[PDB]
RNA sequence: UGAAACUGUCCUUAGUGCAGAUCUUGGUGGUAGUAGCAAAUACUAAGAAGAGGAAAAAAACAUCUUAGAACUGAAGAGGAGA
């Protein structure tokens, strides 16, 4: 579980949907150790649900 | 270094000697890798093409298709004329 609203907090507007993707890059990065990270169509959609 | 013209002496001649004219023309510095590349709400994911996202996150990647999310809001960022 990834507590988004904790990396989100006060952040720009324009930038928190876009942003979201940045954070799960990077914990995807520190995690498998591997810079060829690929999102599922079906994660993007839900980031910009709302 | 350069490869085809030139020099010394006596007279004659002058478009004859530059550091300045906010001089003329051309070229070039410091400033300085600095000020800036901040109006117009906004982009994201997968795929394709391509030399052109690599990587100890180098956090950003132009074009086209699809999906999402959006803006102009019909006296329009629409469709046509002088």
């Amino acid at each position: 579980t990834i507590h988004m609203h904790a990396y989100l907090h006060k952040e720009s507007f324009k930038k928190r949907a876009p942003k979201a993707i940045k954070i799960i890059r990077f914990l995807a990065i520190k995690t498998m150790k591997t810079h060829v990270v690929k999102f599922d169509m079906g994660l993007n959609q839900f980031i910009w649900s709302q």
